[PDB]
């Protein structure tokens, strides 16, 4: 009845604490171990899979007490994996200044800081009652609580161990417990009967590291895994000709990217930036690699966003005679720029690089693949181009142009994006102002910085595909 589950994965986070395993590979193995105060329920108001309602989790129910706090009445008897009962103490202690978003948190949980919305200390009122709170008015609380930031961890064992040592032995409330964790290699998790929620279905879940997604193909015909990850739509075709195996295909709330270290003089002005931005041509890569199923956005802009997604913005431009008028004024001296990419981590990184190799030919700058194995990252001095891919983990589009690209976020302060006055200000003026054609207006703003600047550029929106096995009927990837 309950099966032992092998998913064969394109990565492995490099810690299980729930904030910093925050990557396209740490989600859906810390969602199975820890739980939040509140879940979205995707198939809310009619939608087919990213609806927004929110229910009840961890907390039984909850009420907005004014425009800074929300008040969380919490399950009782819930259990941490070792046998301690989740209290209003841990809730507290998981949005703590202590925790997230004070300045020594800072240093551990390097992103929780930008991440963090304009926290207040939470009060603990009784056993089971929370009010989380915020220093400045935000309608966010709720939906946040929901997001991969809310994952609540248990306060004595995690502040004893501290976040790295949490990281490498993680305890949550979650229908499956900690069991192994090998670095680039596999991560195992057990069946939680003790859980407070449904009984979990399967009796372990092991996430193995298979690089290559067509050794992951060949994985699930031969039956060594039950469910791999991160396929494209190119291999749909060859795994659904088996009647037993199966491909599901969705449009993801994620983009893919390239972007710069900003640090180095190469790319520490915007025109040679621009240049490499303005050469990509994304209906070629889409048609080339995806089947025309990846989606190109109108900018940093998606509709999740809600009220701040404008559904009438202008496309990305495409222009190689600005981008070799750009090339030129740069003084680019012909050097070889290389471009970082841990294989096909991403899905089509390879291919899209080498496209993109070939655009950038045409307009005179030499880009070099530099592919790399998990774990073989170069330091920061060492990157110059890379890829990556950002989440739009909320319904306001505050994530992540701010959450990454404002001045608290790591593409300034890491990786040296010198961000006009215009545009740090224009951050901090959506973050204190409600949902208005002002705040609407002032993210178009942002997103007309955003393309000038090119801090990064945006490829796509992939068409995320996953495979299994036809009687494999719950599948702990996170869609």
């Amino acid at each position: 009845e309950r099966r032992a589950l092998k998913i064969g994965v394109n990565g492995i986070p490099v810690t299980l604490e729930p904030i910093n395993a925050i990557s396209n590979v740490g989600p859906r193995i810390v969602n199975q171990i820890f739980d939040t105060l509140v879940v979205r329920d995707f198939f809310s108001n009619g939608a087919p899979g990213n609806g927004i309602n929110l229910m009840p989790s961890l907390a039984e129910s909850w009420e907005r007490i004014d425009d800074k706090s929300v008040r969380f009445k919490l399950r009782q008897k819930v259990m941490f994996h070792d046998g301690v009962e989740m209290t209003a103490d841990d809730v507290a202690y998981t949005f703590s200044s202590e925790r997230l978003w004070g300045p020594d948190a800072i240093k551990v949980i390097p992103l929780g800081g930008s991440y963090a919305l304009d926290f207040d200390e939470p009060v603990v009122e009784d056993k089971y009652t929370v009010v989380i709170r915020t220093k400045t008015p935000t309608p966010l609380t709720e939906s946040y609580m929901a997001s991969w930031m809310g994952r609540i961890v248990p306060k004595a064992y995690y502040k004893t161990l501290g976040t790295a040592a949490f990281g490498n032995k993680p305890v949550g409330t979650g229908p499956y417990k900690f069991v192994e964790f090998v670095a680039n290699d596999r991560v195992v998790i057990e069946a939680n009967d003790a859980y407070w929620g449904l009984k979990p279905t399967a009796s372990k879940i092991t996430y193995q590291l298979v690089a290559e997604p067509a050794t992951r193909v060949a994985g699930l015909i031969s039956g060594e895994y039950d469910i791999v990850t991160t396929l494209t739509p190119d291999d749909m075709a060859l795994i659904n000709s088996y009647p037993d195996l199966e491909t599901r295909g969705n449009i993801v709330e994620n983009f893919h990217m390239f972007t710069f270290n900003m640090n180095q003089p190469v790319f520490q002005s915007k025109p040679l930036r621009r240049a490499l931005a303005l050469a990509v041509n994304r209906p070629l890569i889409v048609q080339s690699l995806w089947m025309n199923k990846a989606t190109i956005p109108n900018g940093f802009n998606f509709p999740n966003y809600g009220k701040t997604f404008d559904p009438n913005r202008r496309a990305m431009e495409y222009n190689i005679e600005e981008a070799k008028r750009l090339v030129k004024e740069s003084g680019y001296d012909g050097t070889p720029i290389t471009y970082h990419t841990m294989g096909n981590y991403y899905a089509n990184a390879v291919p899209a690089l080498m496209m993109m190799i070939e655009m950038w030919k045409q307009i005179g700058v030499t880009v070099v693949p530099k592919v790399y194995a998990p774990g073989g990252a170069p330091k920061d001095q060492d990157s110059y181009m890379r890829n990556w891919s950002n989440g739009q983990w909320m319904t306001d589009a505050w994530a992540t142009m701010i959450c990454e690209f404002g001045p608290k976020g790591q593409v300034q302060k890491r990786w040296g994006w010198k961000a006009p006055a215009e545009f740090n200000d224009l951050c901090t003026k959506v973050s204190q102002i409600p949902d208005s054609k002002e705040r609407f207006d002032a993210f178009n703003r942002l997103r007309d910085i955003f393309e000038e600047e090119a801090p990064a550029v945006i490829l796509y929106q992939p068409f995320d595909v996953y495979a299994a096995r036809k009687d494999v009927h719950w599948r702990p990837i996170s869609f």
